[PDB]
C-alpha cells in the first residue's frame, strides 16, 4: 500500500485557509519529485494521503531528515506568496508517495492536522 | 498571473484530518487535468492557490458549473478511501490553474 504524508507547522500565524494552501503545495511537490512508476501506482490506488502537523521548524526538519535517511523522497514547501513571514520560510514537508510501512516508521505517531 | 482555486463544503462533516486530505487531492486532480504548458508556467510562478469554502453541495456545484461555462478546467473530488461517507460523495471542486482574472470571476458568500 502506497501513501503520501504531508506535515505542516502550526507555530506560524497562518489561518486555516493559508495552511490548506500549504498542504496543497506539498501534495504537488511530492508528486513531481516522485518516481514515474511509483506515482502512477499511487494514483491508481486512490492517491492515499495523510496530513499531520508539528509545532516547530526543528521538529519539521527532524522528520524530513529521518525520512531522507531511510531513502524516502522528500520535499520542502517555501511559499514566496506569504507576505507575513520572512523569505525562505519553510511551512511544510512532504514525504512520498512511497511504501506506507516505510513512511509510517517516521510519522506514524504524529497528530493529524485538523482544519475542520 | 495564474492561480488554482480549491473549494470545499461546510455542509459536509468529515472525520479528524480528512479535510486537509481532500484539499491535497483537489490540488493533484487540478494539476493533472490542466494543460502541460499552462501548469508548467503556473509552477514556475509559485503555483499560487486559494482555498475557499461554500455553504453546501449546491453552491459547490454552482461554482463548477460557472467555471465550466467560462471554459475553465474543473475537477470533482470523490475519495474512495473515505468510507465515512457514501461512495461518490463530492468533497471538493478544483478549478484551474488558469488566468487569475478569469478564475476570479467564478469566485456568492464564501467561508
Amino acid at each position: 500500500t502506497l501513501k503520501q504524508v504531508i506535515v505542516v507547522r502550526d507555530d506560524l500565524k497562518l489561518s486555516r485557509g493559508k495552511l490548506a494552501v500549504q498542504v496543497a503545495h506539498a501534495a504537488i511537490i511530492g508528486y513531481l519529485k516522485s518516481d514515474s512508476s511509483l506515482r502512477r501506482k499511487w494514483l491508481d490506488e486512490g492517491q492515499k494521503k495523510v496530513v499531520l502537523k508539528v509545532k516547530s521548524l526543528e521538529e519539521l526538519l527532524g522528520i524530513k531528515h529521518k525520512a531522507e535517511s531511510l531513502g524516502l523522497v522528500t520535499g520542502l514547501v517555501q511559499d514566496a506568496g506569504l507576505t507575513e513571514v520572512p523569505p525562505g520560510t519553510i511551512t511544510a514537508v512532504v514525504i512520498g508517495p512511497d511504501e506506507e510501512r516505510k513512511i509510517d516508521k517516521v510519522t506514524g505517531n504524529l497528530p493529524l492536522l485538523k482544519l475542520e
